[PDB]
């Protein structure tokens, strides 16, 4: 049973580094879906940091802007400028794209060449619920092949590196491993086609 544990909004050197951290302590990777604006030479080691961890980066677009009603070229802009600054400070290009807020759209989705992601979210950009209660949200809606939608970085208080305290224990011991978003199409036997114009919550679709 496979699940990828995923996380928005970053890269923050702070935020991301407790995620990082709670990753390294029970050894599990992760696809953290980054934002363009964020990228820079500030937060290249901790982007870096991610590759060598045998984590995965993916495209959130360059900013925190829904994209559904953007031109094919703002859309391409978005996507093309944030994938530059990931090949810079990563050495890696991306395979997977989440759109911002969720929201979609025939243009968007023919005017990015990546694999659309989605996921079970958990209610964790919402500072007053606690680690527990993020926690509970995961652990109670996966599956097999279940897309977990986490976020980095958000406004505080933001318990998520330590709702993975309960999260990642939980889930193993129901007999879950934690994989990468290409690591679970591989696994799973499903090409990584961004020529599929749907969005994944799981895989399969
Ligand atoms: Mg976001």
């Amino acid at each position: 049973k496979l699940v990828a544990l995923t996380f928005d909004d970053g890269p923050d050197n702070v935020l991301t580094a407790r995620v990082l951290d709670k990753l390294d302590k029970y050894n599990v990777k992760a696809t953290f879906m980054v934002v363009g604006q964020r990228v820079n030479d500030s937060t290249a080691a901790i982007i870096r940091r991610m590759v060598n961890s045998g984590h995965e980066i993916g495209n959130h677009s360059w900013s925190y802007s829904g994209m559904a009603n953007m031109s094919p070229d703002q859309i391409r802009k978005s996507i093309a400028d944030t994938n530059a600054v990931i090949q810079k400070y990563a050495g890696t290009t991306p395979k997977f794209f989440r759109p911002p807020n969720l929201e979609t759209s025939p243009t968007l989705f023919n005017n990015v060449d990546l694999v659309f992601v989605g996921g079970l979210t958990a209610n964790d950009w919402i500072p007053s619920t606690t680690a527990e209660q993020r926690a509970a949200a995961v652990i109670n809606g996966v599956r097999d092949g279940t897309i977990i939608l986490l976020h980095d970085v958000q406004p505080e208080p933001h318990p998520t590196p330590e709702a993975l305290d309960i999260i990642i224990p939980t889930l193993k011991s129901r007999g879950y491993e934690f994989v990468t978003l290409t690591e679970l199409f591989t696994l799973k036997g499903v090409p990584i086609d961004p020529s599929v114009k749907r969005m994944y919550n799981s895989v399969p679709l």
